[PDB]
């Protein structure tokens, strides 16, 4: 009934979807030791996130919108969510402490 994985589903309405995200800057596999992977950088005080209580800052997107996002570059995630039309953005997270506090070194 309860899980580390999430599946959320955002709609952009009148405030936007509310999170920053953050990744690698180059697309495809990564060097042991390198950080990879997609990651929710942080939740804006109004928006579909921080609405929908199910999006935390830390946590690593999996996919979006039916994408792999295991080896997507930060440009390729945010592209994708920029060319959203029709306002929905499904997400798989899951919270990866880990891997966010690589990307901090």
């Amino acid at each position: 009934k309860m899980s580390d994985l999430r599946t959320v589903t955002l709609y952009k309405g009148k405030a936007g979807f509310g999170f920053s995200l953050l990744g690698p800057a180059k697309a495809g596999p990564a060097e042991e030791g390198e950080p990879v992977g997609i990651f929710i950088s942080r939740i804006l005080p109004e928006g579909a996130a921080i609405e929908s209580g199910q999006v935390f800052e830390g946590d690593q997107i999996l996919s979006m919108n039916g994408q792999d996002l295991a080896l997507a570059s930060y440009r390729q995630a945010a592209n994708l969510v920029k060319h959203i039309t029709d306002g929905v953005m499904t997400l798989n997270l899951t919270a990866n402490p880990g891997m966010y506090d690589l990307y901090k070194q």
